[PDB]
């Protein structure tokens, strides 16, 4: 009865206008957008016209701010619902964020994950088309403690922010491990110094058998590990509103940000599995995931599929002309430096961070169909983000040509294996998953 | 010399976007509202950008408040004169009332029935066209007390508001019944109560042989009864401006809200019709009613048509987004509701309110053809709300097909017998009034 | 140790400057007023500069505002702690009582009782004083429906407005008369008028053996009779926020609005006598309540003073330069009415309304002294406000002389015998409660 098809994409980090150049591989990406009912992005990039002032984010790779033309360039390129929630939003700060909702607003962009209080960037957003509806919904596991938004008191209003999925982290160690860290406390005298902190709160707390110390939980166990659990507040929220919004669309897509590793850097955060599994048992039709800037694996669970890392649609980072002044001090200079200088110092004239690596300019673009919310297809573009070029040109997406795409469709189908994932493959080098239905 | 088209609607509630499917059942009712010269509907919902205050409105089912981008898909699909005057116009208050006015002249939409006095919400809006012109007036007979417009005095400002219709029920009663009723008057102590009031304004205000008690009206009869009567100051006010319309303008409608019912809930109130019959008389060409979200009979009066109640062309109410924390203590929950979940503990689950009858989900469009004032054509399109549809589906307008068009068009033959008026059917299901010219 | 004293009054109704007039009585008013820790009085006014839109209040004798400079004669005759919770504070709507609590707080005058929304409203105020502080609650239980303040929602603002103490009337009545109001109900068809909400609703909304008819609760009882009771929530809530009072002031003041007379004019009702005791049994130190702008009894209730009414402390309605379109409109006349003209026909020249009776123009002002939270000392002061002087001049406070405040003590003292009050009397007609401390 109804037919629906939602693309879906990574970090959108776009700086600089002409996001779709005249190469046909690039103008055919456009087309493929376009042609969707509905096509998702992150925007991992706080369009301005000045309202705000720069967060120190060092550990975030520095402040990612555009001019707000660019939201234009994203619109134009096909992208038609945004998300929100990531560890670049609240860059500008709390005003910052109210500037972008002001200016998505304006331009009549359906968006999520950040809003005026917790709520807000809680909610669901409902993008109505002709053919049906797609409620999205977005959240991040990565970003500075305290940028999550807050919900009002009776007393105070609530503060803007972002849509939070906390976790939390606990080192599994050996008995006789454990001995030696608390040893470590009694002896290098840490344990002396949190005296009145026993005698306010009544009690020691770092002795939780658990324990608390350097700012970090461990426990005692067979043999060493390392365990990861979402907050369950934060999970119950989100699933409460997965529930509410599969009563009010056809599709309830899921956008999670997520830079955390697993054992290995290609594998999830086992918090982000059990986060993606009770989604899609809350009733989302996908769950699509980014942050590690690179490709991760897809899943298919009670035949829905799970996108757990799509990479970057755009990557524009160092072609930014807002550097703020905690960012240039991060690289020792004798004399003051440009935007395009300080990048190139910052990453050792290109012998490190993201340029060397494939990794980080190969992408895909999924195109789900669904028919009455039952997944019927899920076809696979490959997409070209320009390794090797100048840093001017690389980080512009192009539909990637045979050779290229194959490559990408390997490396999907390899991080995809260990879940049990097939791809069919096509001639052009697109593909698509093997389904049940 | 001059022939006009004119098409009208009821109840337009409207909370979501993609108002007009894909359907082409509801891309034709598109078509067929931007065929014709004027397209009038009630705006039932208060579009909205911030501005104003939830009032309490639990006997009108909640506030009913909306995105302001709603308006887009009231005019794109044909609607082009707007009627106010209703029980939720003042859902935000005076201040939320304003916020409608300017959202409405911002977006060049022609409105009536609400103003910053009462001049201003009982004057007539002038609708132009190359063929001519309609001049259309919105009045209501339901709303809260106090939320009528008021006009300026010498020292003060008017009130924000609507164009009230306003009308007094009296209780007819056996003589036996109405000295029983002051026997509980005087026994009760209640007559007590009002002693200083009786030393203050110089008489009880209960004996008026009618009689006031518990703020109703009761007046000794032959046989117990129930009457209705406009309040005269309404009556001869809206009438004054119906004669000022008839000079400026080819056409004149006026569009009454009233949810009073007759002696069964079919039948208009008593009063609704004496007004209709006032209108016509002072020289409107159609009176277009609405209110119960249930079509009603339509009567022929000196050659023009009264459409008491044309249901609902849009119900939308339980997909809004925006429930006020009086609406919300309606229902008692053992956890914070959203608002769709808030809906569903509402109406029991779907087991009552308006889900379980079809009658809410039935719809009518006429389209009337007038040449130099003369009804020479009155089409009827009965129109499907998709009954028994998830609630997010449900509440858009189409076409109905030839089966469900047919019983529309028996209900309306059926509501319509006892003012004698009768209907030639196509074979589609759309049908036409038998005029006497 | 700490020891604090507080004058009490009434209603607050000015409109005119010049508030304390060059009579040694009056300065002597004023005299008294400054020479206590906390002046408390009932803001029965709305001082304005031009916010907000007039409410129609035929109910309440018409509209009540003034310019804001009267603000300025309030201060300067000495009262300090201002409680705002009547059925006139919200005479311009919520913009007026949002543009009140802008006066107020660039005046720095403390006041209680009316809030942005209904947790302010209920929220007491605390004044501090080098000698300690007090805190002020008030609330109303006399006003318009709808024009209680509102909490927020997740979706939605709050409303401003007033703090409200809700109260249900149940009238008992005799079995036999309970059957003739129900045949009265169905025999003049006004049960079938109610057909439609039995389907939406699922059951008749007049069967509660109690029973809903006229907009009056009635229930089979022995004898015919009459009851009043508090809303549980507005008493619960109440009563929170006076234990929270208690935790941070020395004071704890309860100001109560209540219009609604007992089996008699001077008794209070059922309802206020409840409310008055449970605020004493949360920890308030004194009720001072107001409305019937007549006095009523004083009652000692766990040795703490609960004051009905205290009438009027100025009464200058007749002078407001402020007069609605509604109001004018009460008056039929011939030409046009200025304000003053307006209510001398109002009062049929002066034969009705408050004018005639003495009871309308005498007052009291107590001042208690506290000593670590126990009444030591309960000082009564007649006050005289002009009976039979002329319209300008009458409602302005002064000390009543010997010979009328000995009359007023006494009306004071017989309207407190049914509580078991006594009073000292000493030469100047000034007097005191006895005291069980
Ligand atoms: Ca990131
Ligand atoms: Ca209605
Ligand atoms: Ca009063």
């Amino acid at each position: 009865m109804t037919r629906l098809t939602v693309a879906l994409s990574g970090d959108c980090m776009v700086t600089r206008g002409g996001l779709i150049t005249s190469d046909p591989a690039a103008e055919r990406l456009r087309d493929l957008l376009r042609g969707t009912d509905f096509a998702v992005t992150n925007l991992e990039v706080v369009p301005s016209d000045g309202r705000g002032h720069p967060v120190h984010n060092a550990v975030g790779g520095g402040c990612l701010i555009a001019d707000s033309a660019v939201l234009d360039e994203v619109t134009a390129a096909g992208f038609s619902v945004l998300g929100c929630a990531n560890n670049h939003a609240m860059d500008l700060g709390t005003e910052g964020v109210l500037g972008t909702m002001d200016l998505l607003r304006a331009r009549g962009i359906p968006y999520a994950g950040i809003g005026a209080d917790l709520t807000g960037a809680r909610r669901p957003v409902y993008a109505d088309r002709p053919g049906g509806s797609l409620a999205l919904l977005s959240c991040t596991a990565t970003f500075l403690p305290g940028q999550e938004a807050a919900d009002p008191s009776p007393e105070l209003p609530g503060r803007p922010g972002l849509n939070p999925l906390r976790h939390t982290a606990t080192m599994q160690v050996t008995a006789d491990q454990m001995d030696v860290l608390r040893t470590i406390d009694a002896e290098t005298g840490l344990r002396a110094r949190r005296a009145e902190a026993r005698a306010l709160l009544g009690v020691d707390p770092a002795l939780l058998d658990r324990l608390a110390l350097f700012g970090t939980r461990f426990r005692t166990a067979d043999a060493p590990g390392f365990t990861t659990e979402c907050d369950p507040r934060d999970l119950d929220e989100i699933a409460r509103w997965v529930g509410e919004a599969r009563l009010r669309a056809d599709l309830v897509v899921v956008s999670v940000h997520s830079h955390e590793p697993g054992p290995t850097p290609e594998t999830p955060g086992e918090f982000l599995r059990v986060f993606a599994h009770r989604m899609i048992d809350e009733g989302a039709h996908a769950v699509v995931g980014h942050g590690p800037n690179f490709l991760r694996g897809v899943e298919l669970y009670r035949n829905k599929p799970i996108f757990y890392s799509l990479g970057n649609i755009v990557s524009q980072i160092e072609l930014t002309d807002r550097v703020s002044a905690e960012d240039y001090a991060k690289v020792t200079a004798e004399r003051p430096l440009t935007p395009g200088r300080y990048y190139d110092r910052l990453s050792g004239h290109g012998t490190r961070l993201f340029a060397p690596h494939r990794r980080y300019w190969q992408s895909l673009v999924p195109v789900l169909t669904f028919e009455d919310g039952t997944l019927t297809a899920a076809r696979l573009h490959p997409v070209d983000l320009g390794f090797g070029r100048p840093v001017h040109r690389r980080g512009r997406p192009r539909l990637a040509d045979r050779a290229e795409a194959e490559k990408t469709l390997t490396d999907v189908a390899q991080l995809s294996q260990p879940y049990g994932t097939a791809i069919e493959v096509m001639d052009d080098g697109t593909g698509e998953l093997a389904l049940d239905v």
